């Protein structure tokens, strides 16, 4: 096969931003971005074993069929290096792969696409299709709770589970959780699926913020989400996720209530003098009163002290104070409500005007 | 004494985030801001040893005389993170510094001011004052050019001179240099001095983009610079500096002209391809010709052809295509002059309609 295409830069750009996500090399050709040109269309494909992000170009002007796999930083560069409306001519010459576009020619190495990894076939088992700004909400909500390399490795994905008519998500790193549901207008089985840190990132990255709806369709071991002409494929992580069912708090009797900003702003205040490594922060809760109080090792001292809606008993609590800010940045909302059992005892936090989202931090020893 | 003073937030900030700017500790007091309150003023003053800057905040509110040290980004961080408006109360209790607005308390850890560096005095040799743009347009026309921690300490400087009606920075590192001067309609006596790094860092730093004038002291070894109310003041550096004039070439014969834009495009194409640690390309002159070529150690190839003004004998010359494309964004201009002697010469580049900068690149041996 002598593969050969030309299309617009236009057409080309988008699509090799797209496929070179899953990239950052072991094995060498996993630097490299799949071509393959077969009966009008230019398929592009990255992988890092993981996951496999592949695009689909039309091809309108003569080309005949092949395969190769070229470097993806450079390809990526050459092009988008390209001027606006420059038309790029694509064709193998031996083992080198040449572009050309203008009085512009760049000729790169290859390897073999016969070497260039697949992800195994499968099968699908639940189907939807919903708008990219409903997985915006839901990844957003959740994604900062997400463990970091934790050994429970399945605490370092996000769990994804339809139940009725809500596609809902869930993160946690055992010492704090987020989980948000939203619904989709369409009846689904249940099923509940933990997807891969990077594959969180990447479904994330494929969300133009455009009304090109995403279809998902999960299987028994792999995601799959078609957003226009793209399509992502991530195998799913093995373990039984935490249920949120049971991190709730049973009956967290004392609500609080504040203005997010106010809130959000004096926990940012007083975090500055919190010790640098544990950010413990002292909340003490009494009659429409919050004060934070902060300090560090070399007795340096924060002392915050809000007008709130409260009414029940007085309590004192601590917490790191980055979990709290990682809540209230998420919220972005007008009010919060605190929802407390004891000193030893989770939070739970939501937005007082929305119960599509709920947070939970359990407490640090004062 | 008794520090203690009220100010408005807003007339706090700006000068905190400028004296910080020295900033970045082996003596632990050099982490630390030094405020001084007398007669109607707080000033503010950051110090690395090498420079020193200063900052004058009026004293509206009644105020109490003083002067003690605080940690530069804790005290920045709180004032920054009060509301906008806030009234900022400040005062010494014991060893420790408070800071009260609102229901807002801060208890920060203090170092004598007694133990703050203090640059020796000194007078000054020459003074004039530009605007704030000259000195800008100055910096950035030659900053990329100096040297990164070579051995000639006095390259990792910039040359500041002033000879009839100008003033001209001079940045070498001894493969490349650029020179620019610009009129600042006031007749100088002749002196040429070497700025340190990081005072060229603070320098641009203290220009506000406004109309407030940069007024300049130069002593034997120390430069300070006056805008609005704040006082910057460095060492000079120490070393015979390289003699622009010797450096431009005697005869270069061989002028190409070509659009700005068009020759940083094709040069930032072939660079994609060029060795990662050398950064050779090759340039082949021709008439109203040149040509671009780039390899790599994997055989990769990149070549670009331009369309150029000239009409002189052929050559190739080798550059480190990094050094060509500084100029070139050094430059942002219509169209670029480049004046050329033989392939083992240095190339002198300019605006094709501006003599104000030149730049001089020894080419490497192909």
């Amino acid at each position: 096969s002598h593969m050969k295409f030309t299309v617009e830069r236009e057409h080309l750009l988008k699509p090799l931003q797209q496929v070179s996500g899953p990239l950052g090399p072991t094995l060498p050709i996993l630097g490299n971005l799949l071509l393959q040109v077969a009966d009008g269309t230019l398929s592009l494909t990255g992988t890092d074993l993981e996951m496999e992000m592949v695009a689909r170009v039309a091809l309108v002007q003569p080309h005949e069929p092949g395969a190769t796999t070229v470097p993806a930083r450079k390809f990526f560069d050459i092009c988008r290096g390209l001027p606006e409306g420059a038309e790029i001519a694509v064709q193998l010459e031996g083992e080198r792969m040449l572009v050309r576009s203008g009085r512009s020619r760049f000729s790169l190495s290859t390897l073999p696409a016969a070497d260039f990894p697949n992800l195994d076939d499968w099968q699908s088992e639940v189907e939807f299709t919903l708008p990219q700004a409903t997985m915006k909400r839901l990844i957003e909500a959740t994604q900062f709770s997400m463990a970091h390399q934790d050994v429970r490795y399945y605490l370092n994905g996000m769990l994804f589970e339809t139940e009725g008519e809500e596609l809902r998500t869930v993160a946690t790193d055992g010492h704090r959780l987020a989980v948000c549901s939203m619904p989709i207008g369409q009846s689904l089985p249940s099923h509940s699926v933990i997807v891969p840190r990077k594959g969180v990132i990447e479904l994330m990255r494929m969300l133009d913020g455009g009304d090109n709806p995403l279809r998902v369709q999960i299987g028994s071991n792999n995601i799959r989400a078609h957003v226009g002409d793209f399509i992502f494929t991530s195998k799913l992580v093995d373990g039984r996720f935490p249920d949120y069912r049971r991190v709730l708090p049973k009956n967290p009797d004392k609500h609080l209530e504040a203005g997010c900003d106010l809130l959000k702003q004096a926990f940012a205040r007083a975090a500055i003098l919190s010790n640098e490594k544990f950010r413990g922060v002292r909340l003490y809760v009494s009659e429409n009163q919050l004060k934070i109080t902060a300090n560090n090792p070399e007795q340096e001292e924060a002392e915050e002290i809000l007008d709130v809606t409260y009414s029940g008993a007085e309590m004192e609590i601590g917490f790191n104070v980055s979990y709290v800010l990682d809540v209230l940045n998420a919220l972005k909302c007008e009010n919060v409500r605190m929802m407390l059992t004891d000193s030893v005892s989770s939070v739970q936090i939501e937005d007082a005007a929305s119960q599509s989202a709920a947070y939970v931090v359990m407490p640090m020893r004062l």
